[PDB]
Formats: structure tokens, sequence, C-alpha cells
């Protein structure tokens, strides 16, 4: 899979999700990560995120894609496509 | 195209982007919208968003997909898949 991960997390866990996702996926916007993973990394990422998360005040959408998607970007880009 | 739109916008324009996107796309998480559009709607959405946006403090990624992507969701879901 290639995933894009976008989350809405409270200030008490938001620093934790960022540090965790940044060791599996590329950071491209605030609250948004993407990259290639395997089913190992995937459910590692996924449960790894559930442990971190209060599933009762917090939301993660992980879009499960074939491959890296084309995109378009308005405004202050934070991570040039090349770097991802 | 089918797009997922995720944005990071300052409090002075954040209410405007939401109201605008909500008339083209489905709201599924804070700062995240998705749905089917046409090239009319697309560049309508896209410039429509640039007018709203300070491209100098703000970011929009519009992922350009074939079709609606599969996904998985942790925690408080805000819009059951059926509704989108
Ligand atoms: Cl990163
Ligand atoms: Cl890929
Ligand atoms: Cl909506
Ligand atoms: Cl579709």
């Amino acid at each position: 899979m290639y995933i894009v991960v976008v989350y809405d997390v409270g200030v008490e866990r938001v620093n934790k999700v960022k540090k965790f996702l940044r060791m599996h996926l590329n950071w491209v916007q605030n609250s948004v990560f993407e990259g290639e993973v395997t089913l190992a990394e995937f459910e590692r990422i996924k449960e790894g995120l559930k442990k971190i998360i209060d599933e009762n005040s917090d939301s993660v959408i992980i879009y499960k894609l074939r491959s890296m998607p084309p995109r378009e970007t308005l405004g202050i880009e934070k991570n040039p496509i090349e770097e991802i």
C-alpha cells in the first residue's frame, strides 16, 4: 500500500503522533503524512496509532492507495515533491 | 477526478474555506474534504480556494485520484462512509 494519513488529535497526544508518523511516513502538511508501507509497517503504524490515540475524542483517516497519487498544491509548500 | 482536499488555514479564512468546500465536497474530518468533481468544478474549486487563501501563510493539498479511494478510520468517525 501507499497511504496518506490525516489526523485530528488533541494537544495531549498530537506531539506523539507526529514523532511516530515521522519514522514511517513523509510529513507534507500539518496533520498530513504519506508514504509507502508494507502490511507489517501498516498494522504497525495502525495499531501504533491506536495505542497513542483516544478513540473517543480523536480521528485518523488512512487512505489506502495503490501507489503515490498525483496532487496539486496551493500556497506555502512545506515539503517539495522531490523530497517525498 | 475524485479529490481529497486537506488544508491548513489561519482563523481569519478557515471559516470561509469550510463553507466553500462544503458546497462542492464531502466533509469527513476537520480540515479534510473529498468527493467527485469535474474539470469545471475542479478549477472552480481550485481558484475559488486561491482567492480565499493567503498563499504565504496557508497550504492546500488536493490529491487527484482516479476514483473514490478505500480508507480506514480510527476513532470518532464524523461522517459514516455511506453518507459519502
Ligand atoms: Cl518527515
Ligand atoms: Cl508508489
Ligand atoms: Cl459536508
Ligand atoms: Cl468515484
